[PDB]
C-alpha cells in the first residue's frame, strides 16, 4: 500500500491515497473536483520545503505515511 497522512493547524488529521507518478499539478484536479478549492490561498509546506508547482510526489521522495503540514488562509487583517 501507499496511504498518507496530512496534518492541519487545527490539529486535524486527515489520510489521502495517491501514486508516486502523480504530480502537484494533476493531484490539484482531483481536489477540485471533490471540493472545488483553488490552491491560490493555500501553501503545502514540508520539510521547511514549499511544496513547488513543478514538484512531484516521488520527485519529493515522500514515503510511505509521510506527514505534511496545511497551511490556512485567514479573511480579514
Amino acid at each position: 500500500g501507499m496511504q498518507i497522512f496530512v496534518k492541519t493547524l487545527t490539529g486535524k488529521t486527515i489520510t489521502l491515497e495517491v501514486e508516486p507518478s502523480d504530480t502537484i499539478e494533476n493531484v490539484k484536479a482531483k481536489i477540485q473536483d471533490k471540493e472545488g478549492i483553488p490552491p491560490d490561498q493555500q501553501r503545502l509546506i514540508f520539510a521547511g520545503k514549499q511544496l513547488e508547482d513543478g514538484r512531484t510526489l516521488s520527485d519529493y521522495n515522500i514515503q510511505k505515511e509521510s506527514t505534511l503540514h496545511l497551511v490556512l488562509r485567514l479573511r480579514g487583517g
